Order: structure tokens, then C-alpha cells, then sequence
């Protein structure tokens, strides 16, 4: 369980993206999750469509609300297309999955990490990236243009992102905003403080598919 875990230089995460004026970080967080695992075994890095997840997942409320843990489940159940055969537009619409044709990616299950346990988060993040939530409605996290976020912030979780590494002290997160935020679309939050919930409630509820 290395002292350092970066999947970027591991060839697991692709360039950064923006959800835009679409409340859809859940579907984006997911595509990165599935994505990671998909490349971890096969040795093939891919960019899947979040747009599809939006238009297809009726359980989620597309362009403004969702469950990073429906998306995944969805995929495993059905599947998911490339981000070319289903590029992101930013507006929820009619499911094209079927109309689009044969799927391209399809997992083999979804599991959740025991909330409120850093030790647990890491491990999984060590075996493969994960979808995690937190407080973004933040007025500080909103302004982050590089650094190690400690706060201030709260325990009112309401935005989903992704963890793509950690250090002895900083946890790495991929944001669904442009590369005109944090440190090039990236933000480092601090771990090991005692805060069980985890600063910004980053330890509330996390997840991930399964792959054979």
C-alpha cells in the first residue's frame, strides 16, 4: 500500500472535463470510476459518455441531481458507450443507448466502501479509483485555485467528484469543473486530522463497479 498513489502517471485517468451549467457531476464521477477499472485489467484506457448516463438514468435527476451509485449499477446492468458515440452536450434527453447500438463497456458489479473510514477509502483507491462526495456548495472550495484544502467547509454533502490518488497527507480529487479550477481541474484535500466525516464530508458515501 504505497506511500504514494497517483493513477494519472499510471495511465488510468484521461484529460479533465466540465459538466457546465448541468448539475450532473454524478455521471461524470462514475465514468471515471468504471473507466479506471476498465483500464486496470484490460490495459485499455477509455473515455465513456456521461451524457448517456444522464439521458438514460431516470432514477437520477439528470441536469440537476443524481446518484453516482445509480450510474455504475446502470452500466453493470446494461453498459455504457464511448464519449465519442455519445459525447457530452450538457442537457438531459432521450436515452440513445439502444438507438446508439451495441454497448462498448459493461462492468460486472458495484460495491460501496464503508462510509467514514479513511483507511478504507485509500485501500480501494489503491486497488482502483472511486466516486466520492462532499461539500462543494462551499464558497472556499469554489475559489480553490491550488492548494491543500482544510476549510473552512461543512458536513452538508452535495457534490460528487473522484479520488485519483493520495499521499501521507493529501488526498487527490478530480473535479467535474473546467481545468480553470483548483490545480488544473485537480484539488488536494488533507487527510489524517481526526475528522471522521472527513473535511467537506468526503467520507460520507463512496463507490465502485467490479470487473473480472
Amino acid at each position: 500500500i504505497p506511500e504514494y498513489v497517483d493513477w494519472r502517471q499510471k495511465g488510468a485517468v484521461t484529460p479533465v472535463k466540465n459538466q457546465g451549467s448541468c448539475g450532473s457531476c454524478w455521471a461524470f464521477s462514475a465514468v471515471v470510476t468504471i473507466e479506471g477499472i476498465i483500464k486496470i485489467r484490460t490495459g485499455n484506457l477509455n473515455q465513456y459518455s456521461e451524457q448517456e448516463l444522464l439521458d438514460c438514468d431516470r432514477r437520477s435527476y439528470g441536469c440537476n441531481g443524481g446518484y453516482p451509485w445509480s450510474a455504475l449499477q446502470l452500466v453493470a446492468q446494461y453498459g455504457i458507450h464511448y464519449r465519442n458515440t455519445y459525447p457530452y452536450e450538457g442537457v438531459q434527453r432521450y436515452c440513445r443507448s439502444r438507438e446508439k447500438g451495441p454497448y462498448a463497456a459493461k462492468t460486472d458489479g458495484v460495491r460501496q466502501v464503508q462510509p467514514y473510514n479513511q483507511g478504507a477509502l485509500l485501500y480501494s483507491i489503491a486497488n482502483q479509483p472511486v466516486s466520492v462526495v462532499l461539500q462543494a456548495a462551499g464558497k472556499d472550495f469554489q475559489l480553490y485555485r491550488g492548494g491543500i484544502f482544510v476549510g473552512p467547509c461543512g458536513n452538508k454533502v452535495d457534490h460528487a467528484v473522484a479520488a485519483v490518488g493520495y499521499g501521507p497527507n493529501y488526498i487527490l480529487i478530480k473535479n467535474s469543473w473546467g481545468t480553470g479550477w483548483g490545480e488544473n481541474g485537480y484539488i488536494r484535500i488533507k487527510r489524517g486530522t481526526g475528522n471522521s466525516y472527513g473535511v467537506c464530508g468526503l467520507y460520507t458515501s463512496s463507490f465502485y463497479p467490479v470487473k473480472n
